[PDB]
């Protein structure tokens, strides 16, 4: 189920830690599935993201915005990962066939960590038409 692959596949603990809050949103920004503290998401930052897919480079100079929080943007995958850091911290964003799965991390979770389990998650989906 949705609420499955975030529970157990997003939010798995990896080296004793997790992702702070996941989610499996449609590309038309509706929440399949998310987790207790996944933030609220404005339509424009869903569109940003969208873009960004399309046109990757467009959020780098300003900033990947959630919730209206800042993300400084770092390295992703054209048109498949957006990656941000925020302080200690950051967010993977992974695009699918027909969704955009979301991991939100902490120290000590790293980069590296959350991208694995965002980027599978994706990965499953997509080998799954999804």
């Amino acid at each position: 189920s949705w609420q499955s692959y975030v529970d157990d596949h997003l939010m798995c603990d990896v080296e004793g830690n997790h992702l702070t809050a996941a989610a499996i949103l449609g590309q038309d920004g509706s929440v399949w599935a998310q987790s207790a503290k996944f933030p609220q998401l404005k339509p424009q930052e869903i569109d940003g993201i969208k873009k960004d897919f399309e046109e990757p480079g467009f959020l780098a100079p300003t900033g990947l915005f959630l919730g209206g929080e800042k993300y400084m943007v770092i390295q992703g995958e054209q048109g498949a990962v957006i990656r941000g850091k925020k302080g200690p911290g950051g967010v993977t964003i992974k695009k699918t066939n027909q969704a955009l799965v979301f991991g939100f991390y902490d120290e000590p979770m790293t980069g590296g960590q959350c991208n694995l389990v965002v980027e599978r998650l994706g990965d499953y989906l997509i080998e799954s038409e999804l």
